């Protein structure tokens, strides 16, 4: 594969794996993922360029009048006298090329195509089509002009040519909605379908990265691939928060996936993976990608994410954090409420064995493994509490591996200061109590 990603100075700090049953990632600490410079239609796209005006029939004695730029058209409708030639006038299609032939004379330069009902009219390459008005004479169901904007659902085009972007703007009836649509010329329906001027989706590339078996028996190293955007555009589908920043850390908290990018949790949709941005901008579900900050004033960082408990702790430096929703979880529902303030090193993840997790917190010399736990108190109260109390000044200063054996019930601890030995810490609990605290290190030459 690929070595780009992986190639970086400081591996232990910068670099960061997590592997599951189904999905393993890789993350580059120093990499940000930012954007793909592809636009949904190019950035190419005008909204005054081209518009269109709908016929739907005309009734007797009606004078109606449509212009562009000033140089009004008018085409007369005939009242109701004559028997043989006045209904076949009344006909829809009728008016439509009779508009279409009176428009083309009045703007030579452009094209006009009349299609199911509607007049489609394209500015040559470079005009607007500014101040438009459309004199039905009636009720306004005769004819009616919509450029690229809508009301609501209800009042677009019947019939539009082939793949045509409209806003709907919404009547204020439940929700700001500002979704948008494009007609389908194979299936006469509308489907709803992302901006025009927008970006679409990530990268690809600066994103966590992967490696699988392959079934060939050798690794295979590559990216991922996450689904584009779709809804709509800024303001209403926005880009994630972590897009001009770098992200540590993934961890899975509900069906969706999660990612920590500088105290910033951010959620995929639930058991859809990949997908970081709503399906449809016009109605928002429950499971639907959510971004959620911290509640704390002061500054922190998260680095880790540990699942305590019946709980999932976002760890960070001189702050610990806990997620949790009262009910389905929303991007209203989230908490990120403060548990304790104890410091802990992000050079090495913190590991649990029983009840128990297992960091370290480097003093000034010297690290001291630090015991996360819940106490008998009511409610969520948690504590930390030294395991080297009695030996301070024992592990020299830069740790990187915690690790330990759940049978074996005792904790192995890495340091850099101290290469050659490993220092094992004994342990062993009965009744919710301690029975003993062995703290030695091992030598192999």
């Amino acid at each position: 594969g690929d070595r780009s990603y992986v190639t970086v100075n400081n591996p232990k700090d910068n670099l960061r794996m997590v592997t599951v049953a189904d999905y393993t990632f890789i993350v580059n600490r120093t990499r940000q993922v930012r954007e793909n410079q592809n636009r949904t239609n190019g950035g190419t796209f005008r909204d005054n360029v081209d518009a269109i005006i709908n016929v739907r029939g005309g009734q007797y004695g009606r004078k109606l009048e449509v212009n562009i730029n000033g140089v009004w058209v008018s085409h007369q409708l005939p009242p109701g006298d004559n028997a043989k030639e006045d209904p076949p006038k009344v006909d829809a299609q009728a008016i439509a090329e009779a508009i279409a032939t009176l428009l083309r004379t009045a703007h030579p330069t452009w094209t006009f195509n009349v299609g199911t009902g509607f007049i489609h009219c394209i500015a040559p390459a470079d005009t607007t089509i500014d101040i438009l008005e459309t004199k039905d004479g009636y009720a306004d169901q005769l004819i009616n002009p919509v450029t690229h904007y809508v009301q609501s659902f209800s009042k677009l085009p019947l019939n539009a040519p082939d793949g045509y972007m409209v806003k709907i703007v919404g009547d204020t009836s439940k929700t700001a909605d500002q979704y948008y649509v494009k007609y389908d010329k194979s299936q006469k329906v509308w489907k709803e379908t992302v901006g025009w001027n927008i970006s679409v989706g990530l990268e690809y590339h600066t994103m966590p990265w992967t490696l699988v078996r392959a079934a060939d028996g050798n690794f295979d190293l590559g990216y991922h691939e996450w689904k584009d955007r779709r809804a709509g555009d800024d303001d209403t589908n926005p880009q994630p928060s972590f897009v001009n920043s770098t992200i540590t850390d993934v961890f899975f908290f509900r069906n969706r996936l999660g990612f920590i990018s500088g105290e910033n949790i951010v959620m995929s949709r639930t058991s859809k993976y990949f997908e970081f941005y709503p399906p449809s901008v016009a109605n928002y579900t429950d499971d639907d990608p959510l971004d959620v900050a911290v509640s704390h004033n002061r500054v922190s960082v998260l680095k880790y994410a540990v699942s305590f408990a019946e709980e999932l702790l976002l760890w960070s430096d001189e702050a610990q954090f806990v997620l949790s929703a009262n009910g389905v979880l929303s991007a209203k529902t989230a908490q990120l409420d403060l548990t304790t303030q104890f410091d802990v090193s992000d050079r090495a993840r913190p590991y649990g064995i029983g009840r128990n997790i297992y960091y370290a917190s480097p003093r000034s010399s010297f690290t001291s493994i630090m015991r996360y736990y819940a106490v008998q108190d009511v409610s969520s109260v948690k504590n930390a509490e030294d395991m080297t109390a009695h030996v301070p000044n024992y592990i020299p200063n830069g740790v990187y591996s915690i690790n330990g054996s759940g049978t074996e019930n005792f904790a192995c601890v890495l340091t850099k200061g101290a290469p050659s030995k490993v220092f094992i810490y004994k342990f062993l609990y009965m009744d919710e109590n301690i029975r003993q605290q062995s703290w030695s290190h091992w030598d192999f030459g």
